[PDB]
């Protein structure tokens, strides 16, 4: 079979299609036009975009395909280096850090983070309780305050104190700037052109901001049993080695970025979907009131918020906040019985499209219906992949979900929410997705913390 490909622009091939602020959403539209697979060419470059569970289940076979660093991740590697998310599977430092850091996400570790998560969640609830009449909430802004502070405190015993600031923590400003530059490089025809000299300067200036904080965090610890403890002291069972200093710095950067951005997106989409679906919101609120009987939630109570977990999964179905991942063929292989691939050939999994596979989910795929997840085991293998695949899946998945469940439960216990502007969904794309400009009003239910 000869594979579909979107419209081309002479020698630029398909490249100009990605000259947009919303590339994933563009690609989703192309996926709608062309189906389960399409070829995407740029000068000197080719990838194939996959949207169907039928094809993605083969792509997820680790014997045939391994994680690739997309062009995005390759640019992120300029500051994240050989940290876990931007390492190749065959780099010694991937498997070492993987073995060393996985215990930071054990059941006992998670129970250990719970009190610190509550610290930040209480800060968020207090902020909202303290608003005056008619004042409104900037949802993604506040969710980022929460998620950054949570990873900072839980992972590193470091307090970004984001609820003490009216604008983002400097770290975030540079992170966003650096990630935007990393994206802008995709289009650039002549990267070494003096025209971009200033962009390299601001890039390195933003990386420098990020690295200064990393030094602060490591300094402060020199003067806990968290992530950082494991980075500094943990030994890999296989090699018997610990991480070296250079790799440790990369992990810190990696975890500070990965550990907050997608989770803030998730919480924001979840609240967006709730205020757009009032019956669902009522059911979630009812669970929160029924389960969260104490002034502050326990770890076990969070685990009992079944419906809230369903709501979070349905939000990840529709808008998985890290919306793509890239694979390469380990050897020559045939995809789907129809698409021959050679060793090294690249694939991109367009996760929001996978999650709209009508053969898997039914015809109603645009509807927000958390009951799809009544029994998560009912979902076929490789049909729901918001956390990636296999040994290269999200290490922090349970952390994200615990924090998100705890926080949304508390939000639903303590406040009624109003979509006072009838917000029109506008999805901004950076490393991740978020509903830009999303605002609500919260009316306190006046329940003490
Ligand atoms: C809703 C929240 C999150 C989503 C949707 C998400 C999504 C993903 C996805 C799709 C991948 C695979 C990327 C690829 O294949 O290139 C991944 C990997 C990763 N994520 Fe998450 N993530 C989330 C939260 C977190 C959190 C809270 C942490 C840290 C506490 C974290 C740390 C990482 C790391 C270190 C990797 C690379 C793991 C490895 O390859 O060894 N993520 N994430």
């Amino acid at each position: 079979k000869e594979m579909p490909q979107p419209k081309t622009f002479g020698e630029l091939k398909n490249l100009p299609l990605l000259n947009t602020d919303k590339p994933v959403q563009a690609l989703m539209k192309i996926a709608d036009e062309l189906g389960e697979i399409f070829k995407f060419e740029a000068p000197g470059r080719v990838t194939r975009y996959l949207s169907s569970q039928r094809l993605i289940k083969e792509a997820c076979d680790e014997s045939r395909f391994d994680k690739n660093l997309s062009q995005a991740l390759k640019f992120v590697r300029d500051f994240a280096g050989d940290g876990l998310a931007t390492s190749w599977t065959h780099e010694k430092n991937w498997k070492k850090a993987h073995n060393i850091l996985l215990p930071s996400f054990s059941q006992q570790a998670m129970k250990g983070y719970h009190a610190m998560m509550v610290d930040i969640a209480v800060q968020l609830v207090q902020k909202w309780e303290r608003l005056n009449a008619d004042e409104h909430i900037e949802v993604p802004e506040d969710m980022t305050r929460l998620t950054l502070d949570t990873i900072g405190l839980c992972g590193f015993n470091y307090r970004f104190n984001s609820f003490y600031r009216d604008q983002p923590h400097p770290f975030i400003t540079s992170m966003v700037r650096a990630l935007d530059e990393a994206m802008n490089k995709l289009q650039r025809a002549n990267p070494d052109d003096p025209a971009y000299d200033e962009n390299k300067r601001q890039f390195q200036e933003d990386i420098k901001v990020m690295n200064d904080l990393v030094d602060k965090i490591i300094a402060d610890r020199k003067a806990s049993d968290d992530l950082l403890t494991h980075m500094l002291n943990g030994k890999d069972p296989e090699t018997g080695e610990p991480l070296d200093d250079e790799n440790i710095r990369y992990q810190i950067i990696t975890f500070l970025i990965a550990g907050h951005e997608a989770t803030s997106g998730l919480l924001s989409f979840a609240l967006y979907f709730l205020v757009k679906n009032p019956h669902v919101l009522q059911k979630a609120a009812e669970e929160a009131a029924r389960v969260l009987v104490d002034p502050v939630p326990s770890y076990k109570q969070v685990k009992q918020l079944k419906y809230v977990g369903m709501v979070l999964n349905e939000a990840l179905r529709l808008w998985p906040t890290a919306p793509a991942f890239s694979l390469y063929a380990k050897e020559d292989t045939v995809l789907g019985g129809e698409y021959p691939l050679e060793k090294g050939d690249e694939l991109m999994v367009l996760i929001p499209q996978l999650h709209r596979d009508k053969t898997i989910w039914g015809d109603d795929v645009e509807e927000f219906r958390p009951e799809r997840f009544e029994n998560p085991s009912a979902i076929p293998q490789h049909a729901f992949k918001p956390f990636g695949n296999g040994q290269r899946a999200c290490i922090g998945q349970q952390f994200a979900l615990h924090e998100a469940t705890l926080v949304l439960g508390m939000m639903l216990k303590h406040f009624d929410f109003e979509d006072h502007t009838n917000y029109e969904l506008d999805i901004k794309e950076t490393l991740t997705l978020k509903p830009e400009g999303f605002v609500v009003k919260a009316k306190s239910k006046k329940i003490p913390l």
